[PDB]
């Protein structure tokens, strides 16, 4: 579902190196990893944003961040790690789909950008 | 929901700058801000951490998302905003208390610490 890259990468037209993938969900890793480990978690349903999610969308949101943190934990980040999701222009929003990413393998610092 | 600072913002032993409340989650205002605008949305639950969340936390999870969302609404911050979850040492968690952090008010960078 969806116009952009990540409809793409859902539709299998485009390979992605998948971690993990369900009846709700897919989780691959970045081409342009900012760390070592460096994955992206998405809704197969298409929700172009998070100001634009609705109630009925927790549920599936949740779902995205449970599945992070067993991948995270699949991948051995058991050092730590840091979740993040942009939404629109300030947060840095590049793909108009909403899509969690999980960083590891090395030291995050603050702020977050 | 416990022995971190942020139980006993829950039960109202020592104040914050509360946003919004409802029965399982509170959102107030960092009080160490790192953009204009920075709260955070924290269970009522004690999760101490996203690595040991259970699957039944799922919504729960994901109604965090879903009320930061709606505080970035209400808190003027319709040119985007940054959301974050940070797990262990290399996340730099700084309390071992579930938070979402949000962060907005200015251009986010990449990459995210």
């Amino acid at each position: 579902g969806g116009d952009t890259i990540f409809g793409k990468i859902i539709r299998k037209e485009i390979p992605a190196k998948i971690i993990f993938e369900d009846d709700r969900c897919l989780a691959f890793h970045d081409i342009s990893p900012q760390a070592p480990t460096h994955f992206l978690v998405i809704p197969k349903k298409h929700i172009s944003q998070i100001s634009v999610a609705e109630d009925d969308d927790e549920s599936l949101l949740g779902h995205l961040m449970i599945v992070g943190k067993k991948c995270a934990a699949d991948l051995g980040l058991n050092k730590g790690y840091r979740m993040v999701v942009n939404e629109g222009s300030d947060g840095g929003q590049s793909v108009y789909h909403v899509h969690l990413h999980v960083l590891g393998g090395r030291q995050m610092h603050w702020p977050p950008g």
